[PDB]
């Protein structure tokens, strides 16, 4: 009659090992030994379905962790993704920046090669149209003293006639014997007056000429500014690209500095690929280290 | 009455694990009665439990090691955030001092490009001054050119003219006192005929030295249209090279805009991620913390 209690009590016992956590434990009533015993036991029961309690919300919590660090992951995926996608775009556009600036580099170098071309051959013509100016000059000269010339030949011309009248008169001293001699001072005053034509003739060609002359050195001299002008507009143009080629090669260096901080990125966007790819794995492993905490004690059945 | 002890030391086996306490073994199990089966029923719970504690034990240790690991992974991933952030610093200031340059050289290709147009508008003007000049040149050497067939005639005047006069001199002397009126008239228009003819000499070899002139300074001038010429294709050239810059620019620019949006976009991501770094630090201390639950779930506590 002790038999039967502690018996039943092994039994308890034997349920609770199966897991069997919510059936009564018999015999706490007994004011004897076995009632202290039964407690014990009750007390086991009780121990226990805190434990598995326990373990249970540890799984649940860590199945919300692998929740959360996934849908956390899930997001710094693509956003990593459009992070490679935009550093393409900009690795794409630093190739186009070194091509347009390598060229911008050359043209540069071009345009001023060419320019000094006509910086030179501006000079050299400079040279060539002061020459022209001095012939201009001699021209002038030698045309005035051709004015001068005829205008005595004119004279010259108006005295033989003049001297015509004294020979018609020396002749017409003997009538009938300076009748040759009236001839000869005839064909003096003949003589003299186309001579004078000639020379009028002269006059306005020479006059004309001598407008000519003065005009067309004012073309010449301002051909000389000309020279002058260019060899100006031309040199600043040298200048201008002097400054192309220092903001190039500077461009150069930057572009450079860029290309650099750019294999930085795409260095630390490949690492976030790496941790993406492990953080799922972490995932994963959490999920199913909660699969199994939980199934470590879903035997017991609780409360 | 003698088996109460071991049902009080059963008890007291039975509160050891409870309290999480295993490793103690049960006593009684060699016992035929009551008791012995009791004894064999708290050994198979003790068993039981001791390998229920060792999965959770390994569970939390696991739990403990992946949220280290989560946590080291999420410290280089702050360092590379950082990295990032600096990287993007740099980036971003290159394009400033860059978008500088661009415009810099849109401006001096401007200014060069007016330049060469300037030359090119001057050594154009330039070409139809140097045709003018051709023209007066033409003009001022038909004119000599007429000169001279005149001046040949008075040429011819005064020989002419000599002659006249020495044979009138000669047979008025011959005539004696008689005609020395008449000779010394003949012998000053001999005077005037020579002056004549040596002024006419003088005015002729003075053409000459302007016609030549005029033919030396037309051809000289004739090269300098032509240096004209090769400047205005050569500043051409220039003008052209200029429309080239102007283009590299203007796709530099837009160059400049593709990255400055890019480099936005990236720095939203960059803030995110560091949304993410302590987001996950904060994951992390909470996997510690479920697996710190865990093993104590199961410790012997004194529980
Ligand atoms: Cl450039
Ligand atoms: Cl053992």
């Amino acid at each position: 009659t002790i038999t039967r209690p502690i018996i039943e009590l092994s039994n308890t016992v034997d349920k609770i090992a199966e897991g069997n956590l919510e059936a009564e434990v018999p015999h706490q009533n007994r004011a004897d030994e076995i009632g202290i015993l039964a407690k014990s036991i009750e007390r086991l029961r009780r121990s226990l379905m805190r434990t598995v309690g326990d373990v249970r919300n540890g799984a649940n919590a860590i199945y919300s962790g692998a929740s959360e660090i996934a849908t956390g992951n899930n997001d710094l995926s693509s956003r990593t993704e459009q992070q490679a996608a935009s550093l393409e775009e900009t690795a794409a556009s630093m190739e186009q920046l070194t091509a347009t600036v390598k060229q911008n580099a050359e043209n540069a170098r071009q345009a001023s090669h060419l320019a000094l071309s006509a910086s030179e051959t501006a000079q050299r013509g400079g040279k060539v149209v002061d020459n022209v100016v001095q012939t201009m000059r001699d021209i002038s000269t030698s045309s005035q003293k051709i004015a001068d010339i005829i205008s005595v030949i004119d004279g010259i011309a108006f005295q033989t006639n003049i001297l015509a009248l004294n020979a018609a008169v020396e002749a017409a001293r003997a009538g009938e014997q300076g009748r040759g001699f009236a001839v000869v001072a005839g064909e003096v005053r003949n003589l003299a007056q186309r001579s004078a034509q000639a020379a009028r003739e002269i006059k306005s060609l020479i006059e004309d000429s001598v407008g000519k002359v003065d005009v067309g050195s004012t073309l010449v001299e301002s051909a000389g500014e000309t020279m002058a002008e260019i060899v100006s507009a031309v040199t600043r143009v040298t200048d201008i690209m002097g400054e192309i080629a220092s903001a190039s090669d500077e461009q150069s260096r930057g572009i450079d500095q860029v290309g650099l901080a750019v294999a930085e990125m795409d260095r630390v966007t490949q690492q976030n690929a790496a941790l993406v790819e492990e953080s799922a794995a972490a995932a994963a492993a959490l999920e199913e280290q909660a699969s199994r905490l939980t199934e470590a004690v879903a035997v017991f059945r609780i409360q």
